[PDB]
């Protein structure tokens, strides 16, 4: 579940960064309208102050575009943190899983244990917690009928 | 003014990498409030000192 979990979150970030990715290039290519006036300049309502007005109208639109990354930036940060987090969770728990199993022993657990999906994940540890005592408790209880039977046989 | 240059994108290379520490401490802010929220109505649905 975690595994599908960090699939997930691998394609949410994925877009995350494309779209901070367009947009730094975007703001870049901006700031590089300036060196291109200055090619212009150096090539050549005259030129330069063409070059000048142009400056001055991508400083101002700079702004606009530096708040858009900001935002593009928080949403990306939001997303790796979660991918952080799913695959820490993912490699808790691939050591344990990496175990291996018998059939005799997979099928055997299959007798009642939760298939667990991955809106439960996140209470995945509650479920193996409350499964812990259902099995302790039913074996104290045939370890108790066990006793009684061992004085009814005496 | 190409060393001007230089620097005001560092600079805004600077102030883009600090803005995360923002971004985090406002999320982190808004979860806390929430929960204090959440907190104190659950808190204040009556109660004597004893």
């Amino acid at each position: 579940l975690w595994r599908e979990k960090i699939n997930l979150l691998n394609a949410r970030l994925a877009e995350a960064q494309t779209s901070e990715e367009q947009l730094q290039s975007q703001l870049d290519l901006q700031k590089k309208v300036v060196s291109d006036c200055m090619q212009r300049y150096l090539q050549v309502d005259s030129d330069a102050s063409v070059a000048k007005a142009k400056l001055d109208e991508a400083q101002t639109i700079e702004s606009e575009l530096d708040k858009q990354l900001r935002a593009a930036n928080k949403v990306t940060n939001v997303l790796d943190t979660e991918l952080t987090l799913a695959r820490a969770a993912e490699r808790k728990a691939q050591q344990t899983a990496q175990q291996g199993m018998k059939e005799e022993e997979r099928e055997l657990c299959a007798s009642h244990f939760p298939v667990v999906t991955l809106e439960q994940l996140p209470d995945i540890r509650d479920l193996e917690r409350q499964h812990e005592r259902g099995i302790q408790h039913e074996i104290e209880r045939v370890k108790a009928e066990l006793h009684r039977l061992n004085i009814e046989l005496t």
